């Protein structure tokens, strides 16, 4: 799987996420507690912003062009496509 380094408020907790699960998912797997609510990309509860490697959040809706330019993620739909590291609770620095 792909090494996720969620970056949160609590501290970075580094967990495995296949291509095929979305990283909210595999977050709550393994025990974190990250925000969320539509879980449907067509909001910002869940966003985070990647520092680093790529996602892939096709079905997002809700992000713009400049917000996804400057590394916003839905959680909720984005998969891993890399080794990433992944600041979460960004929906206020949107
Ligand atoms: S929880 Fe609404 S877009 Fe992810």
């Amino acid at each position: 799987a792909y090494k996720v380094t969620l970056k949160t408020p609590s501290g970075d907790k580094t967990i495995e996420c296949p291509a095929d699960t979305y990283i909210l998912d595999a977050a709550e797997e393994a025990g974190l507690d990250l925000p969320y609510s539509c879980r449907a990309g067509a909001c910002s509860s869940c966003a985070g912003k990647v520092a680093a490697g790529t996602v892939d959040q096709s079905d997002q809706s809700f992000l713009d062009d400049a917000q996804m330019g400057n590394g916003f993620v839905l959680t909720c739909v984005a998969y891993p496509t890399s080794d990433c590291t992944i600041q979460t609770h960004q929906e206020e620095a949107l």
